[PDB]
């Protein structure tokens, strides 16, 4: 049993031109790219994405920072939702562990390069929000026998 | 004065899991990602993509190799069409220069990891074939003053 | 005072073609390659290597997965037995720390890329199993004065 | 909005193992700004002042001897950079340092642990002044600031 | 579909010289050949001695530079066999010119080295030399036959 | 017989934060850092540095782009003046060979990341211009026996 998580490179990842490095970290574990799309995030979609924060004082500033180019991604793998969260590291980069994306690339939570789903429920919701069903691609990795038990 | 080229990671680039490395090579020069999407190429679109080879005996082999997951990309930069061709290297990896993608990653022309547009006209045609206009994203790189004269 | 440990790249490390990357991680700390040999592991030698697991339900599957090309290695360094174990990370990649081999490359314990000795006793036994004394090479690293206190 | 500056010094082992660029890249990767950088050869006299906290301890003479050689003096600027650089360097003893840190990734023993970084705000001010003249510290703004800082 | 066509493959003898061992760039060198989907068919660390080096460099017998070459090469070496399409000529192209200063950027010798006498790596110059060098440095049972799982995406 | 060349990372190399990568390319060949200093280039020193272009119409724009942070460097090696020029590649990145700094990082001559001396006479003049004598450091690389014949 594999699962799928929603990962999104934020505008700072695009603008600092580290998209390839981010993708490589997930490919390195044999996670499969099931979907990928460059878009420019808009306030209306971001308000849905961040619905859990509705009415909170920091939400307007969060939406402003995210209004820009983003790379929407779906990666598939064993326990990938929780594992991708571990790979990203703490929301605050100063607290994140060395070897994680936020620790290795970033300084502050408001520019922390990447978003990943926090749960199976949120991954399903986020994938549906950002991707159309036909944009999720089903194929098998050739090295599957050497990646999976 | 910048232009845009169509670059497509072929199924071998997906399956060998070098997508991030490929993207990083173009980001390294300050080329801007104007569009990106993962799809599974169909014979119908591939026949149009390779229309110049219609009626040639090798065309079905071109289509069969490409019938699989691909990463469609548009990169923007100065002289990017010709420069991306130089970065990919010769169609036959054995004839490509060290430091090019095909020489660094590949052995044979039928598995040469990546496609790039040949010319201004073919770039325009290929971008329109593989992307809808709403999928092309316009934004400015923050480091523009240090990339461009 | 240096010691030596036995490290073995498993068939998944060979087939995913990450041998050089694995070796570089150990070279990076100034560990010295004292022995190295590519072989195809057989059930007979694998049963002796994994003798502590005879009678366990997982042994037949472990032997099957290990019956393939392997890279046998001996590395020398201060505390290298325990330190290589730390560098590999937990047997289960999902529990391994960021920056370890298993966390960076793998998903499941049954395909976890590499073996390393767990103790001085096991290192001595494993080195003797896979290498004859004449295969252990003694030389001094040129940068020794800058590696060892 | 508040950044600080720390003193980081590549020790002679970092120079001789020719990993200076890799070390610098690790700090550049987080958007830390190079405010000062110079190659020098450390002398016993400056090392005794740098390591004044260890005066009288038995290990000090050997520490000075190993540090007498080429070093790269550096000042990096960023949010919480003093403590952050210590996190990135890892434990003084490489065997105790976390994977992904400089000491764990490159080193074996504390006496050859590749790099020094200030341990506090007071030590950073003292060490920056000790090793650098004021005119060697450069002020400029990173073009990527809007995407590094909140 | 995606399955490869049959191609004849070659095997070349590549040897990391003592400078490659001592500068601790073994992994980086191996990665360059793995990156193209070349298969490791054999690999062994040894210490090269004058007698075996004299046979390795038999074409240089009696030449005045041979003694110094043997001295440089007396030390730890990594013996390797890599397999791939046209791998003998391709590996030579990847190593670059004998003189690193003449080697093309992106080759091993241009990227790592300064002078011919410390140029990090040896590779066979022809099929006949590869057969002879492999026999010199490896026993027959040390050559391993297996197939790369990514063959359908490495080979056309 | 070794020589010394003057290499200078231009403001675009500082601002794109590729200083470490540049330094690593020269360290990779066993070139010795003999001197290194971060400064801010002024028009007065830049006019002397570019004295050969006195009176030419492009000189004011060149000076303007170079007025910013720069990393002054001296590297020592066999034939290092010519070799560093080869490693940088053509002044115009579009003409530069794959694997060179300018081809790998840059798009246009006006933002081409790095300067290197063009001759022994220019290297001696440029080192004297940008460094005080006491800033040149004399020491021997411990890897010398494995770098030099
Ligand atoms: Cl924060």
């Amino acid at each position: 049993m594999v699962e799928q998580t929603y990962l999104m490179i934020k505008p700072d990842g695009i603008q600092r031109q580290v998209v390839g490095e981010i993708i490589s970290r997930f490919e390195k574990r044999g996670y499969r790219i099931a979907a990928m799309k460059l878009t420019i995030a808009t306030p209306a979609i971001l308000e849905e994405h961040y619905a859990e924060h509705k009415g909170k004082p920091f939400l307007p500033g969060l939406i402003e920072k995210m209004t820009g180019p983003v790379l929407c991604m779906v990666f598939e793998g064993v326990d990938v939702i929780a594992q991708a969260r571990k790979m990203m590291g703490s929301t605050r980069p100063g607290e994140a562990a060395p070897g994680t994306i936020r620790a290795d690339f970033c300084q502050q939570a408001g520019r922390n390069l990447i978003h990943g789903s926090d749960s199976a429920e949120s991954a399903k919701r986020e994938i549906s929000l950002w991707f159309k069903p036909e944009e999720i691609q089903s194929y098998k990795l050739a090295l599957s026998d050497y990646i999976f038990e």
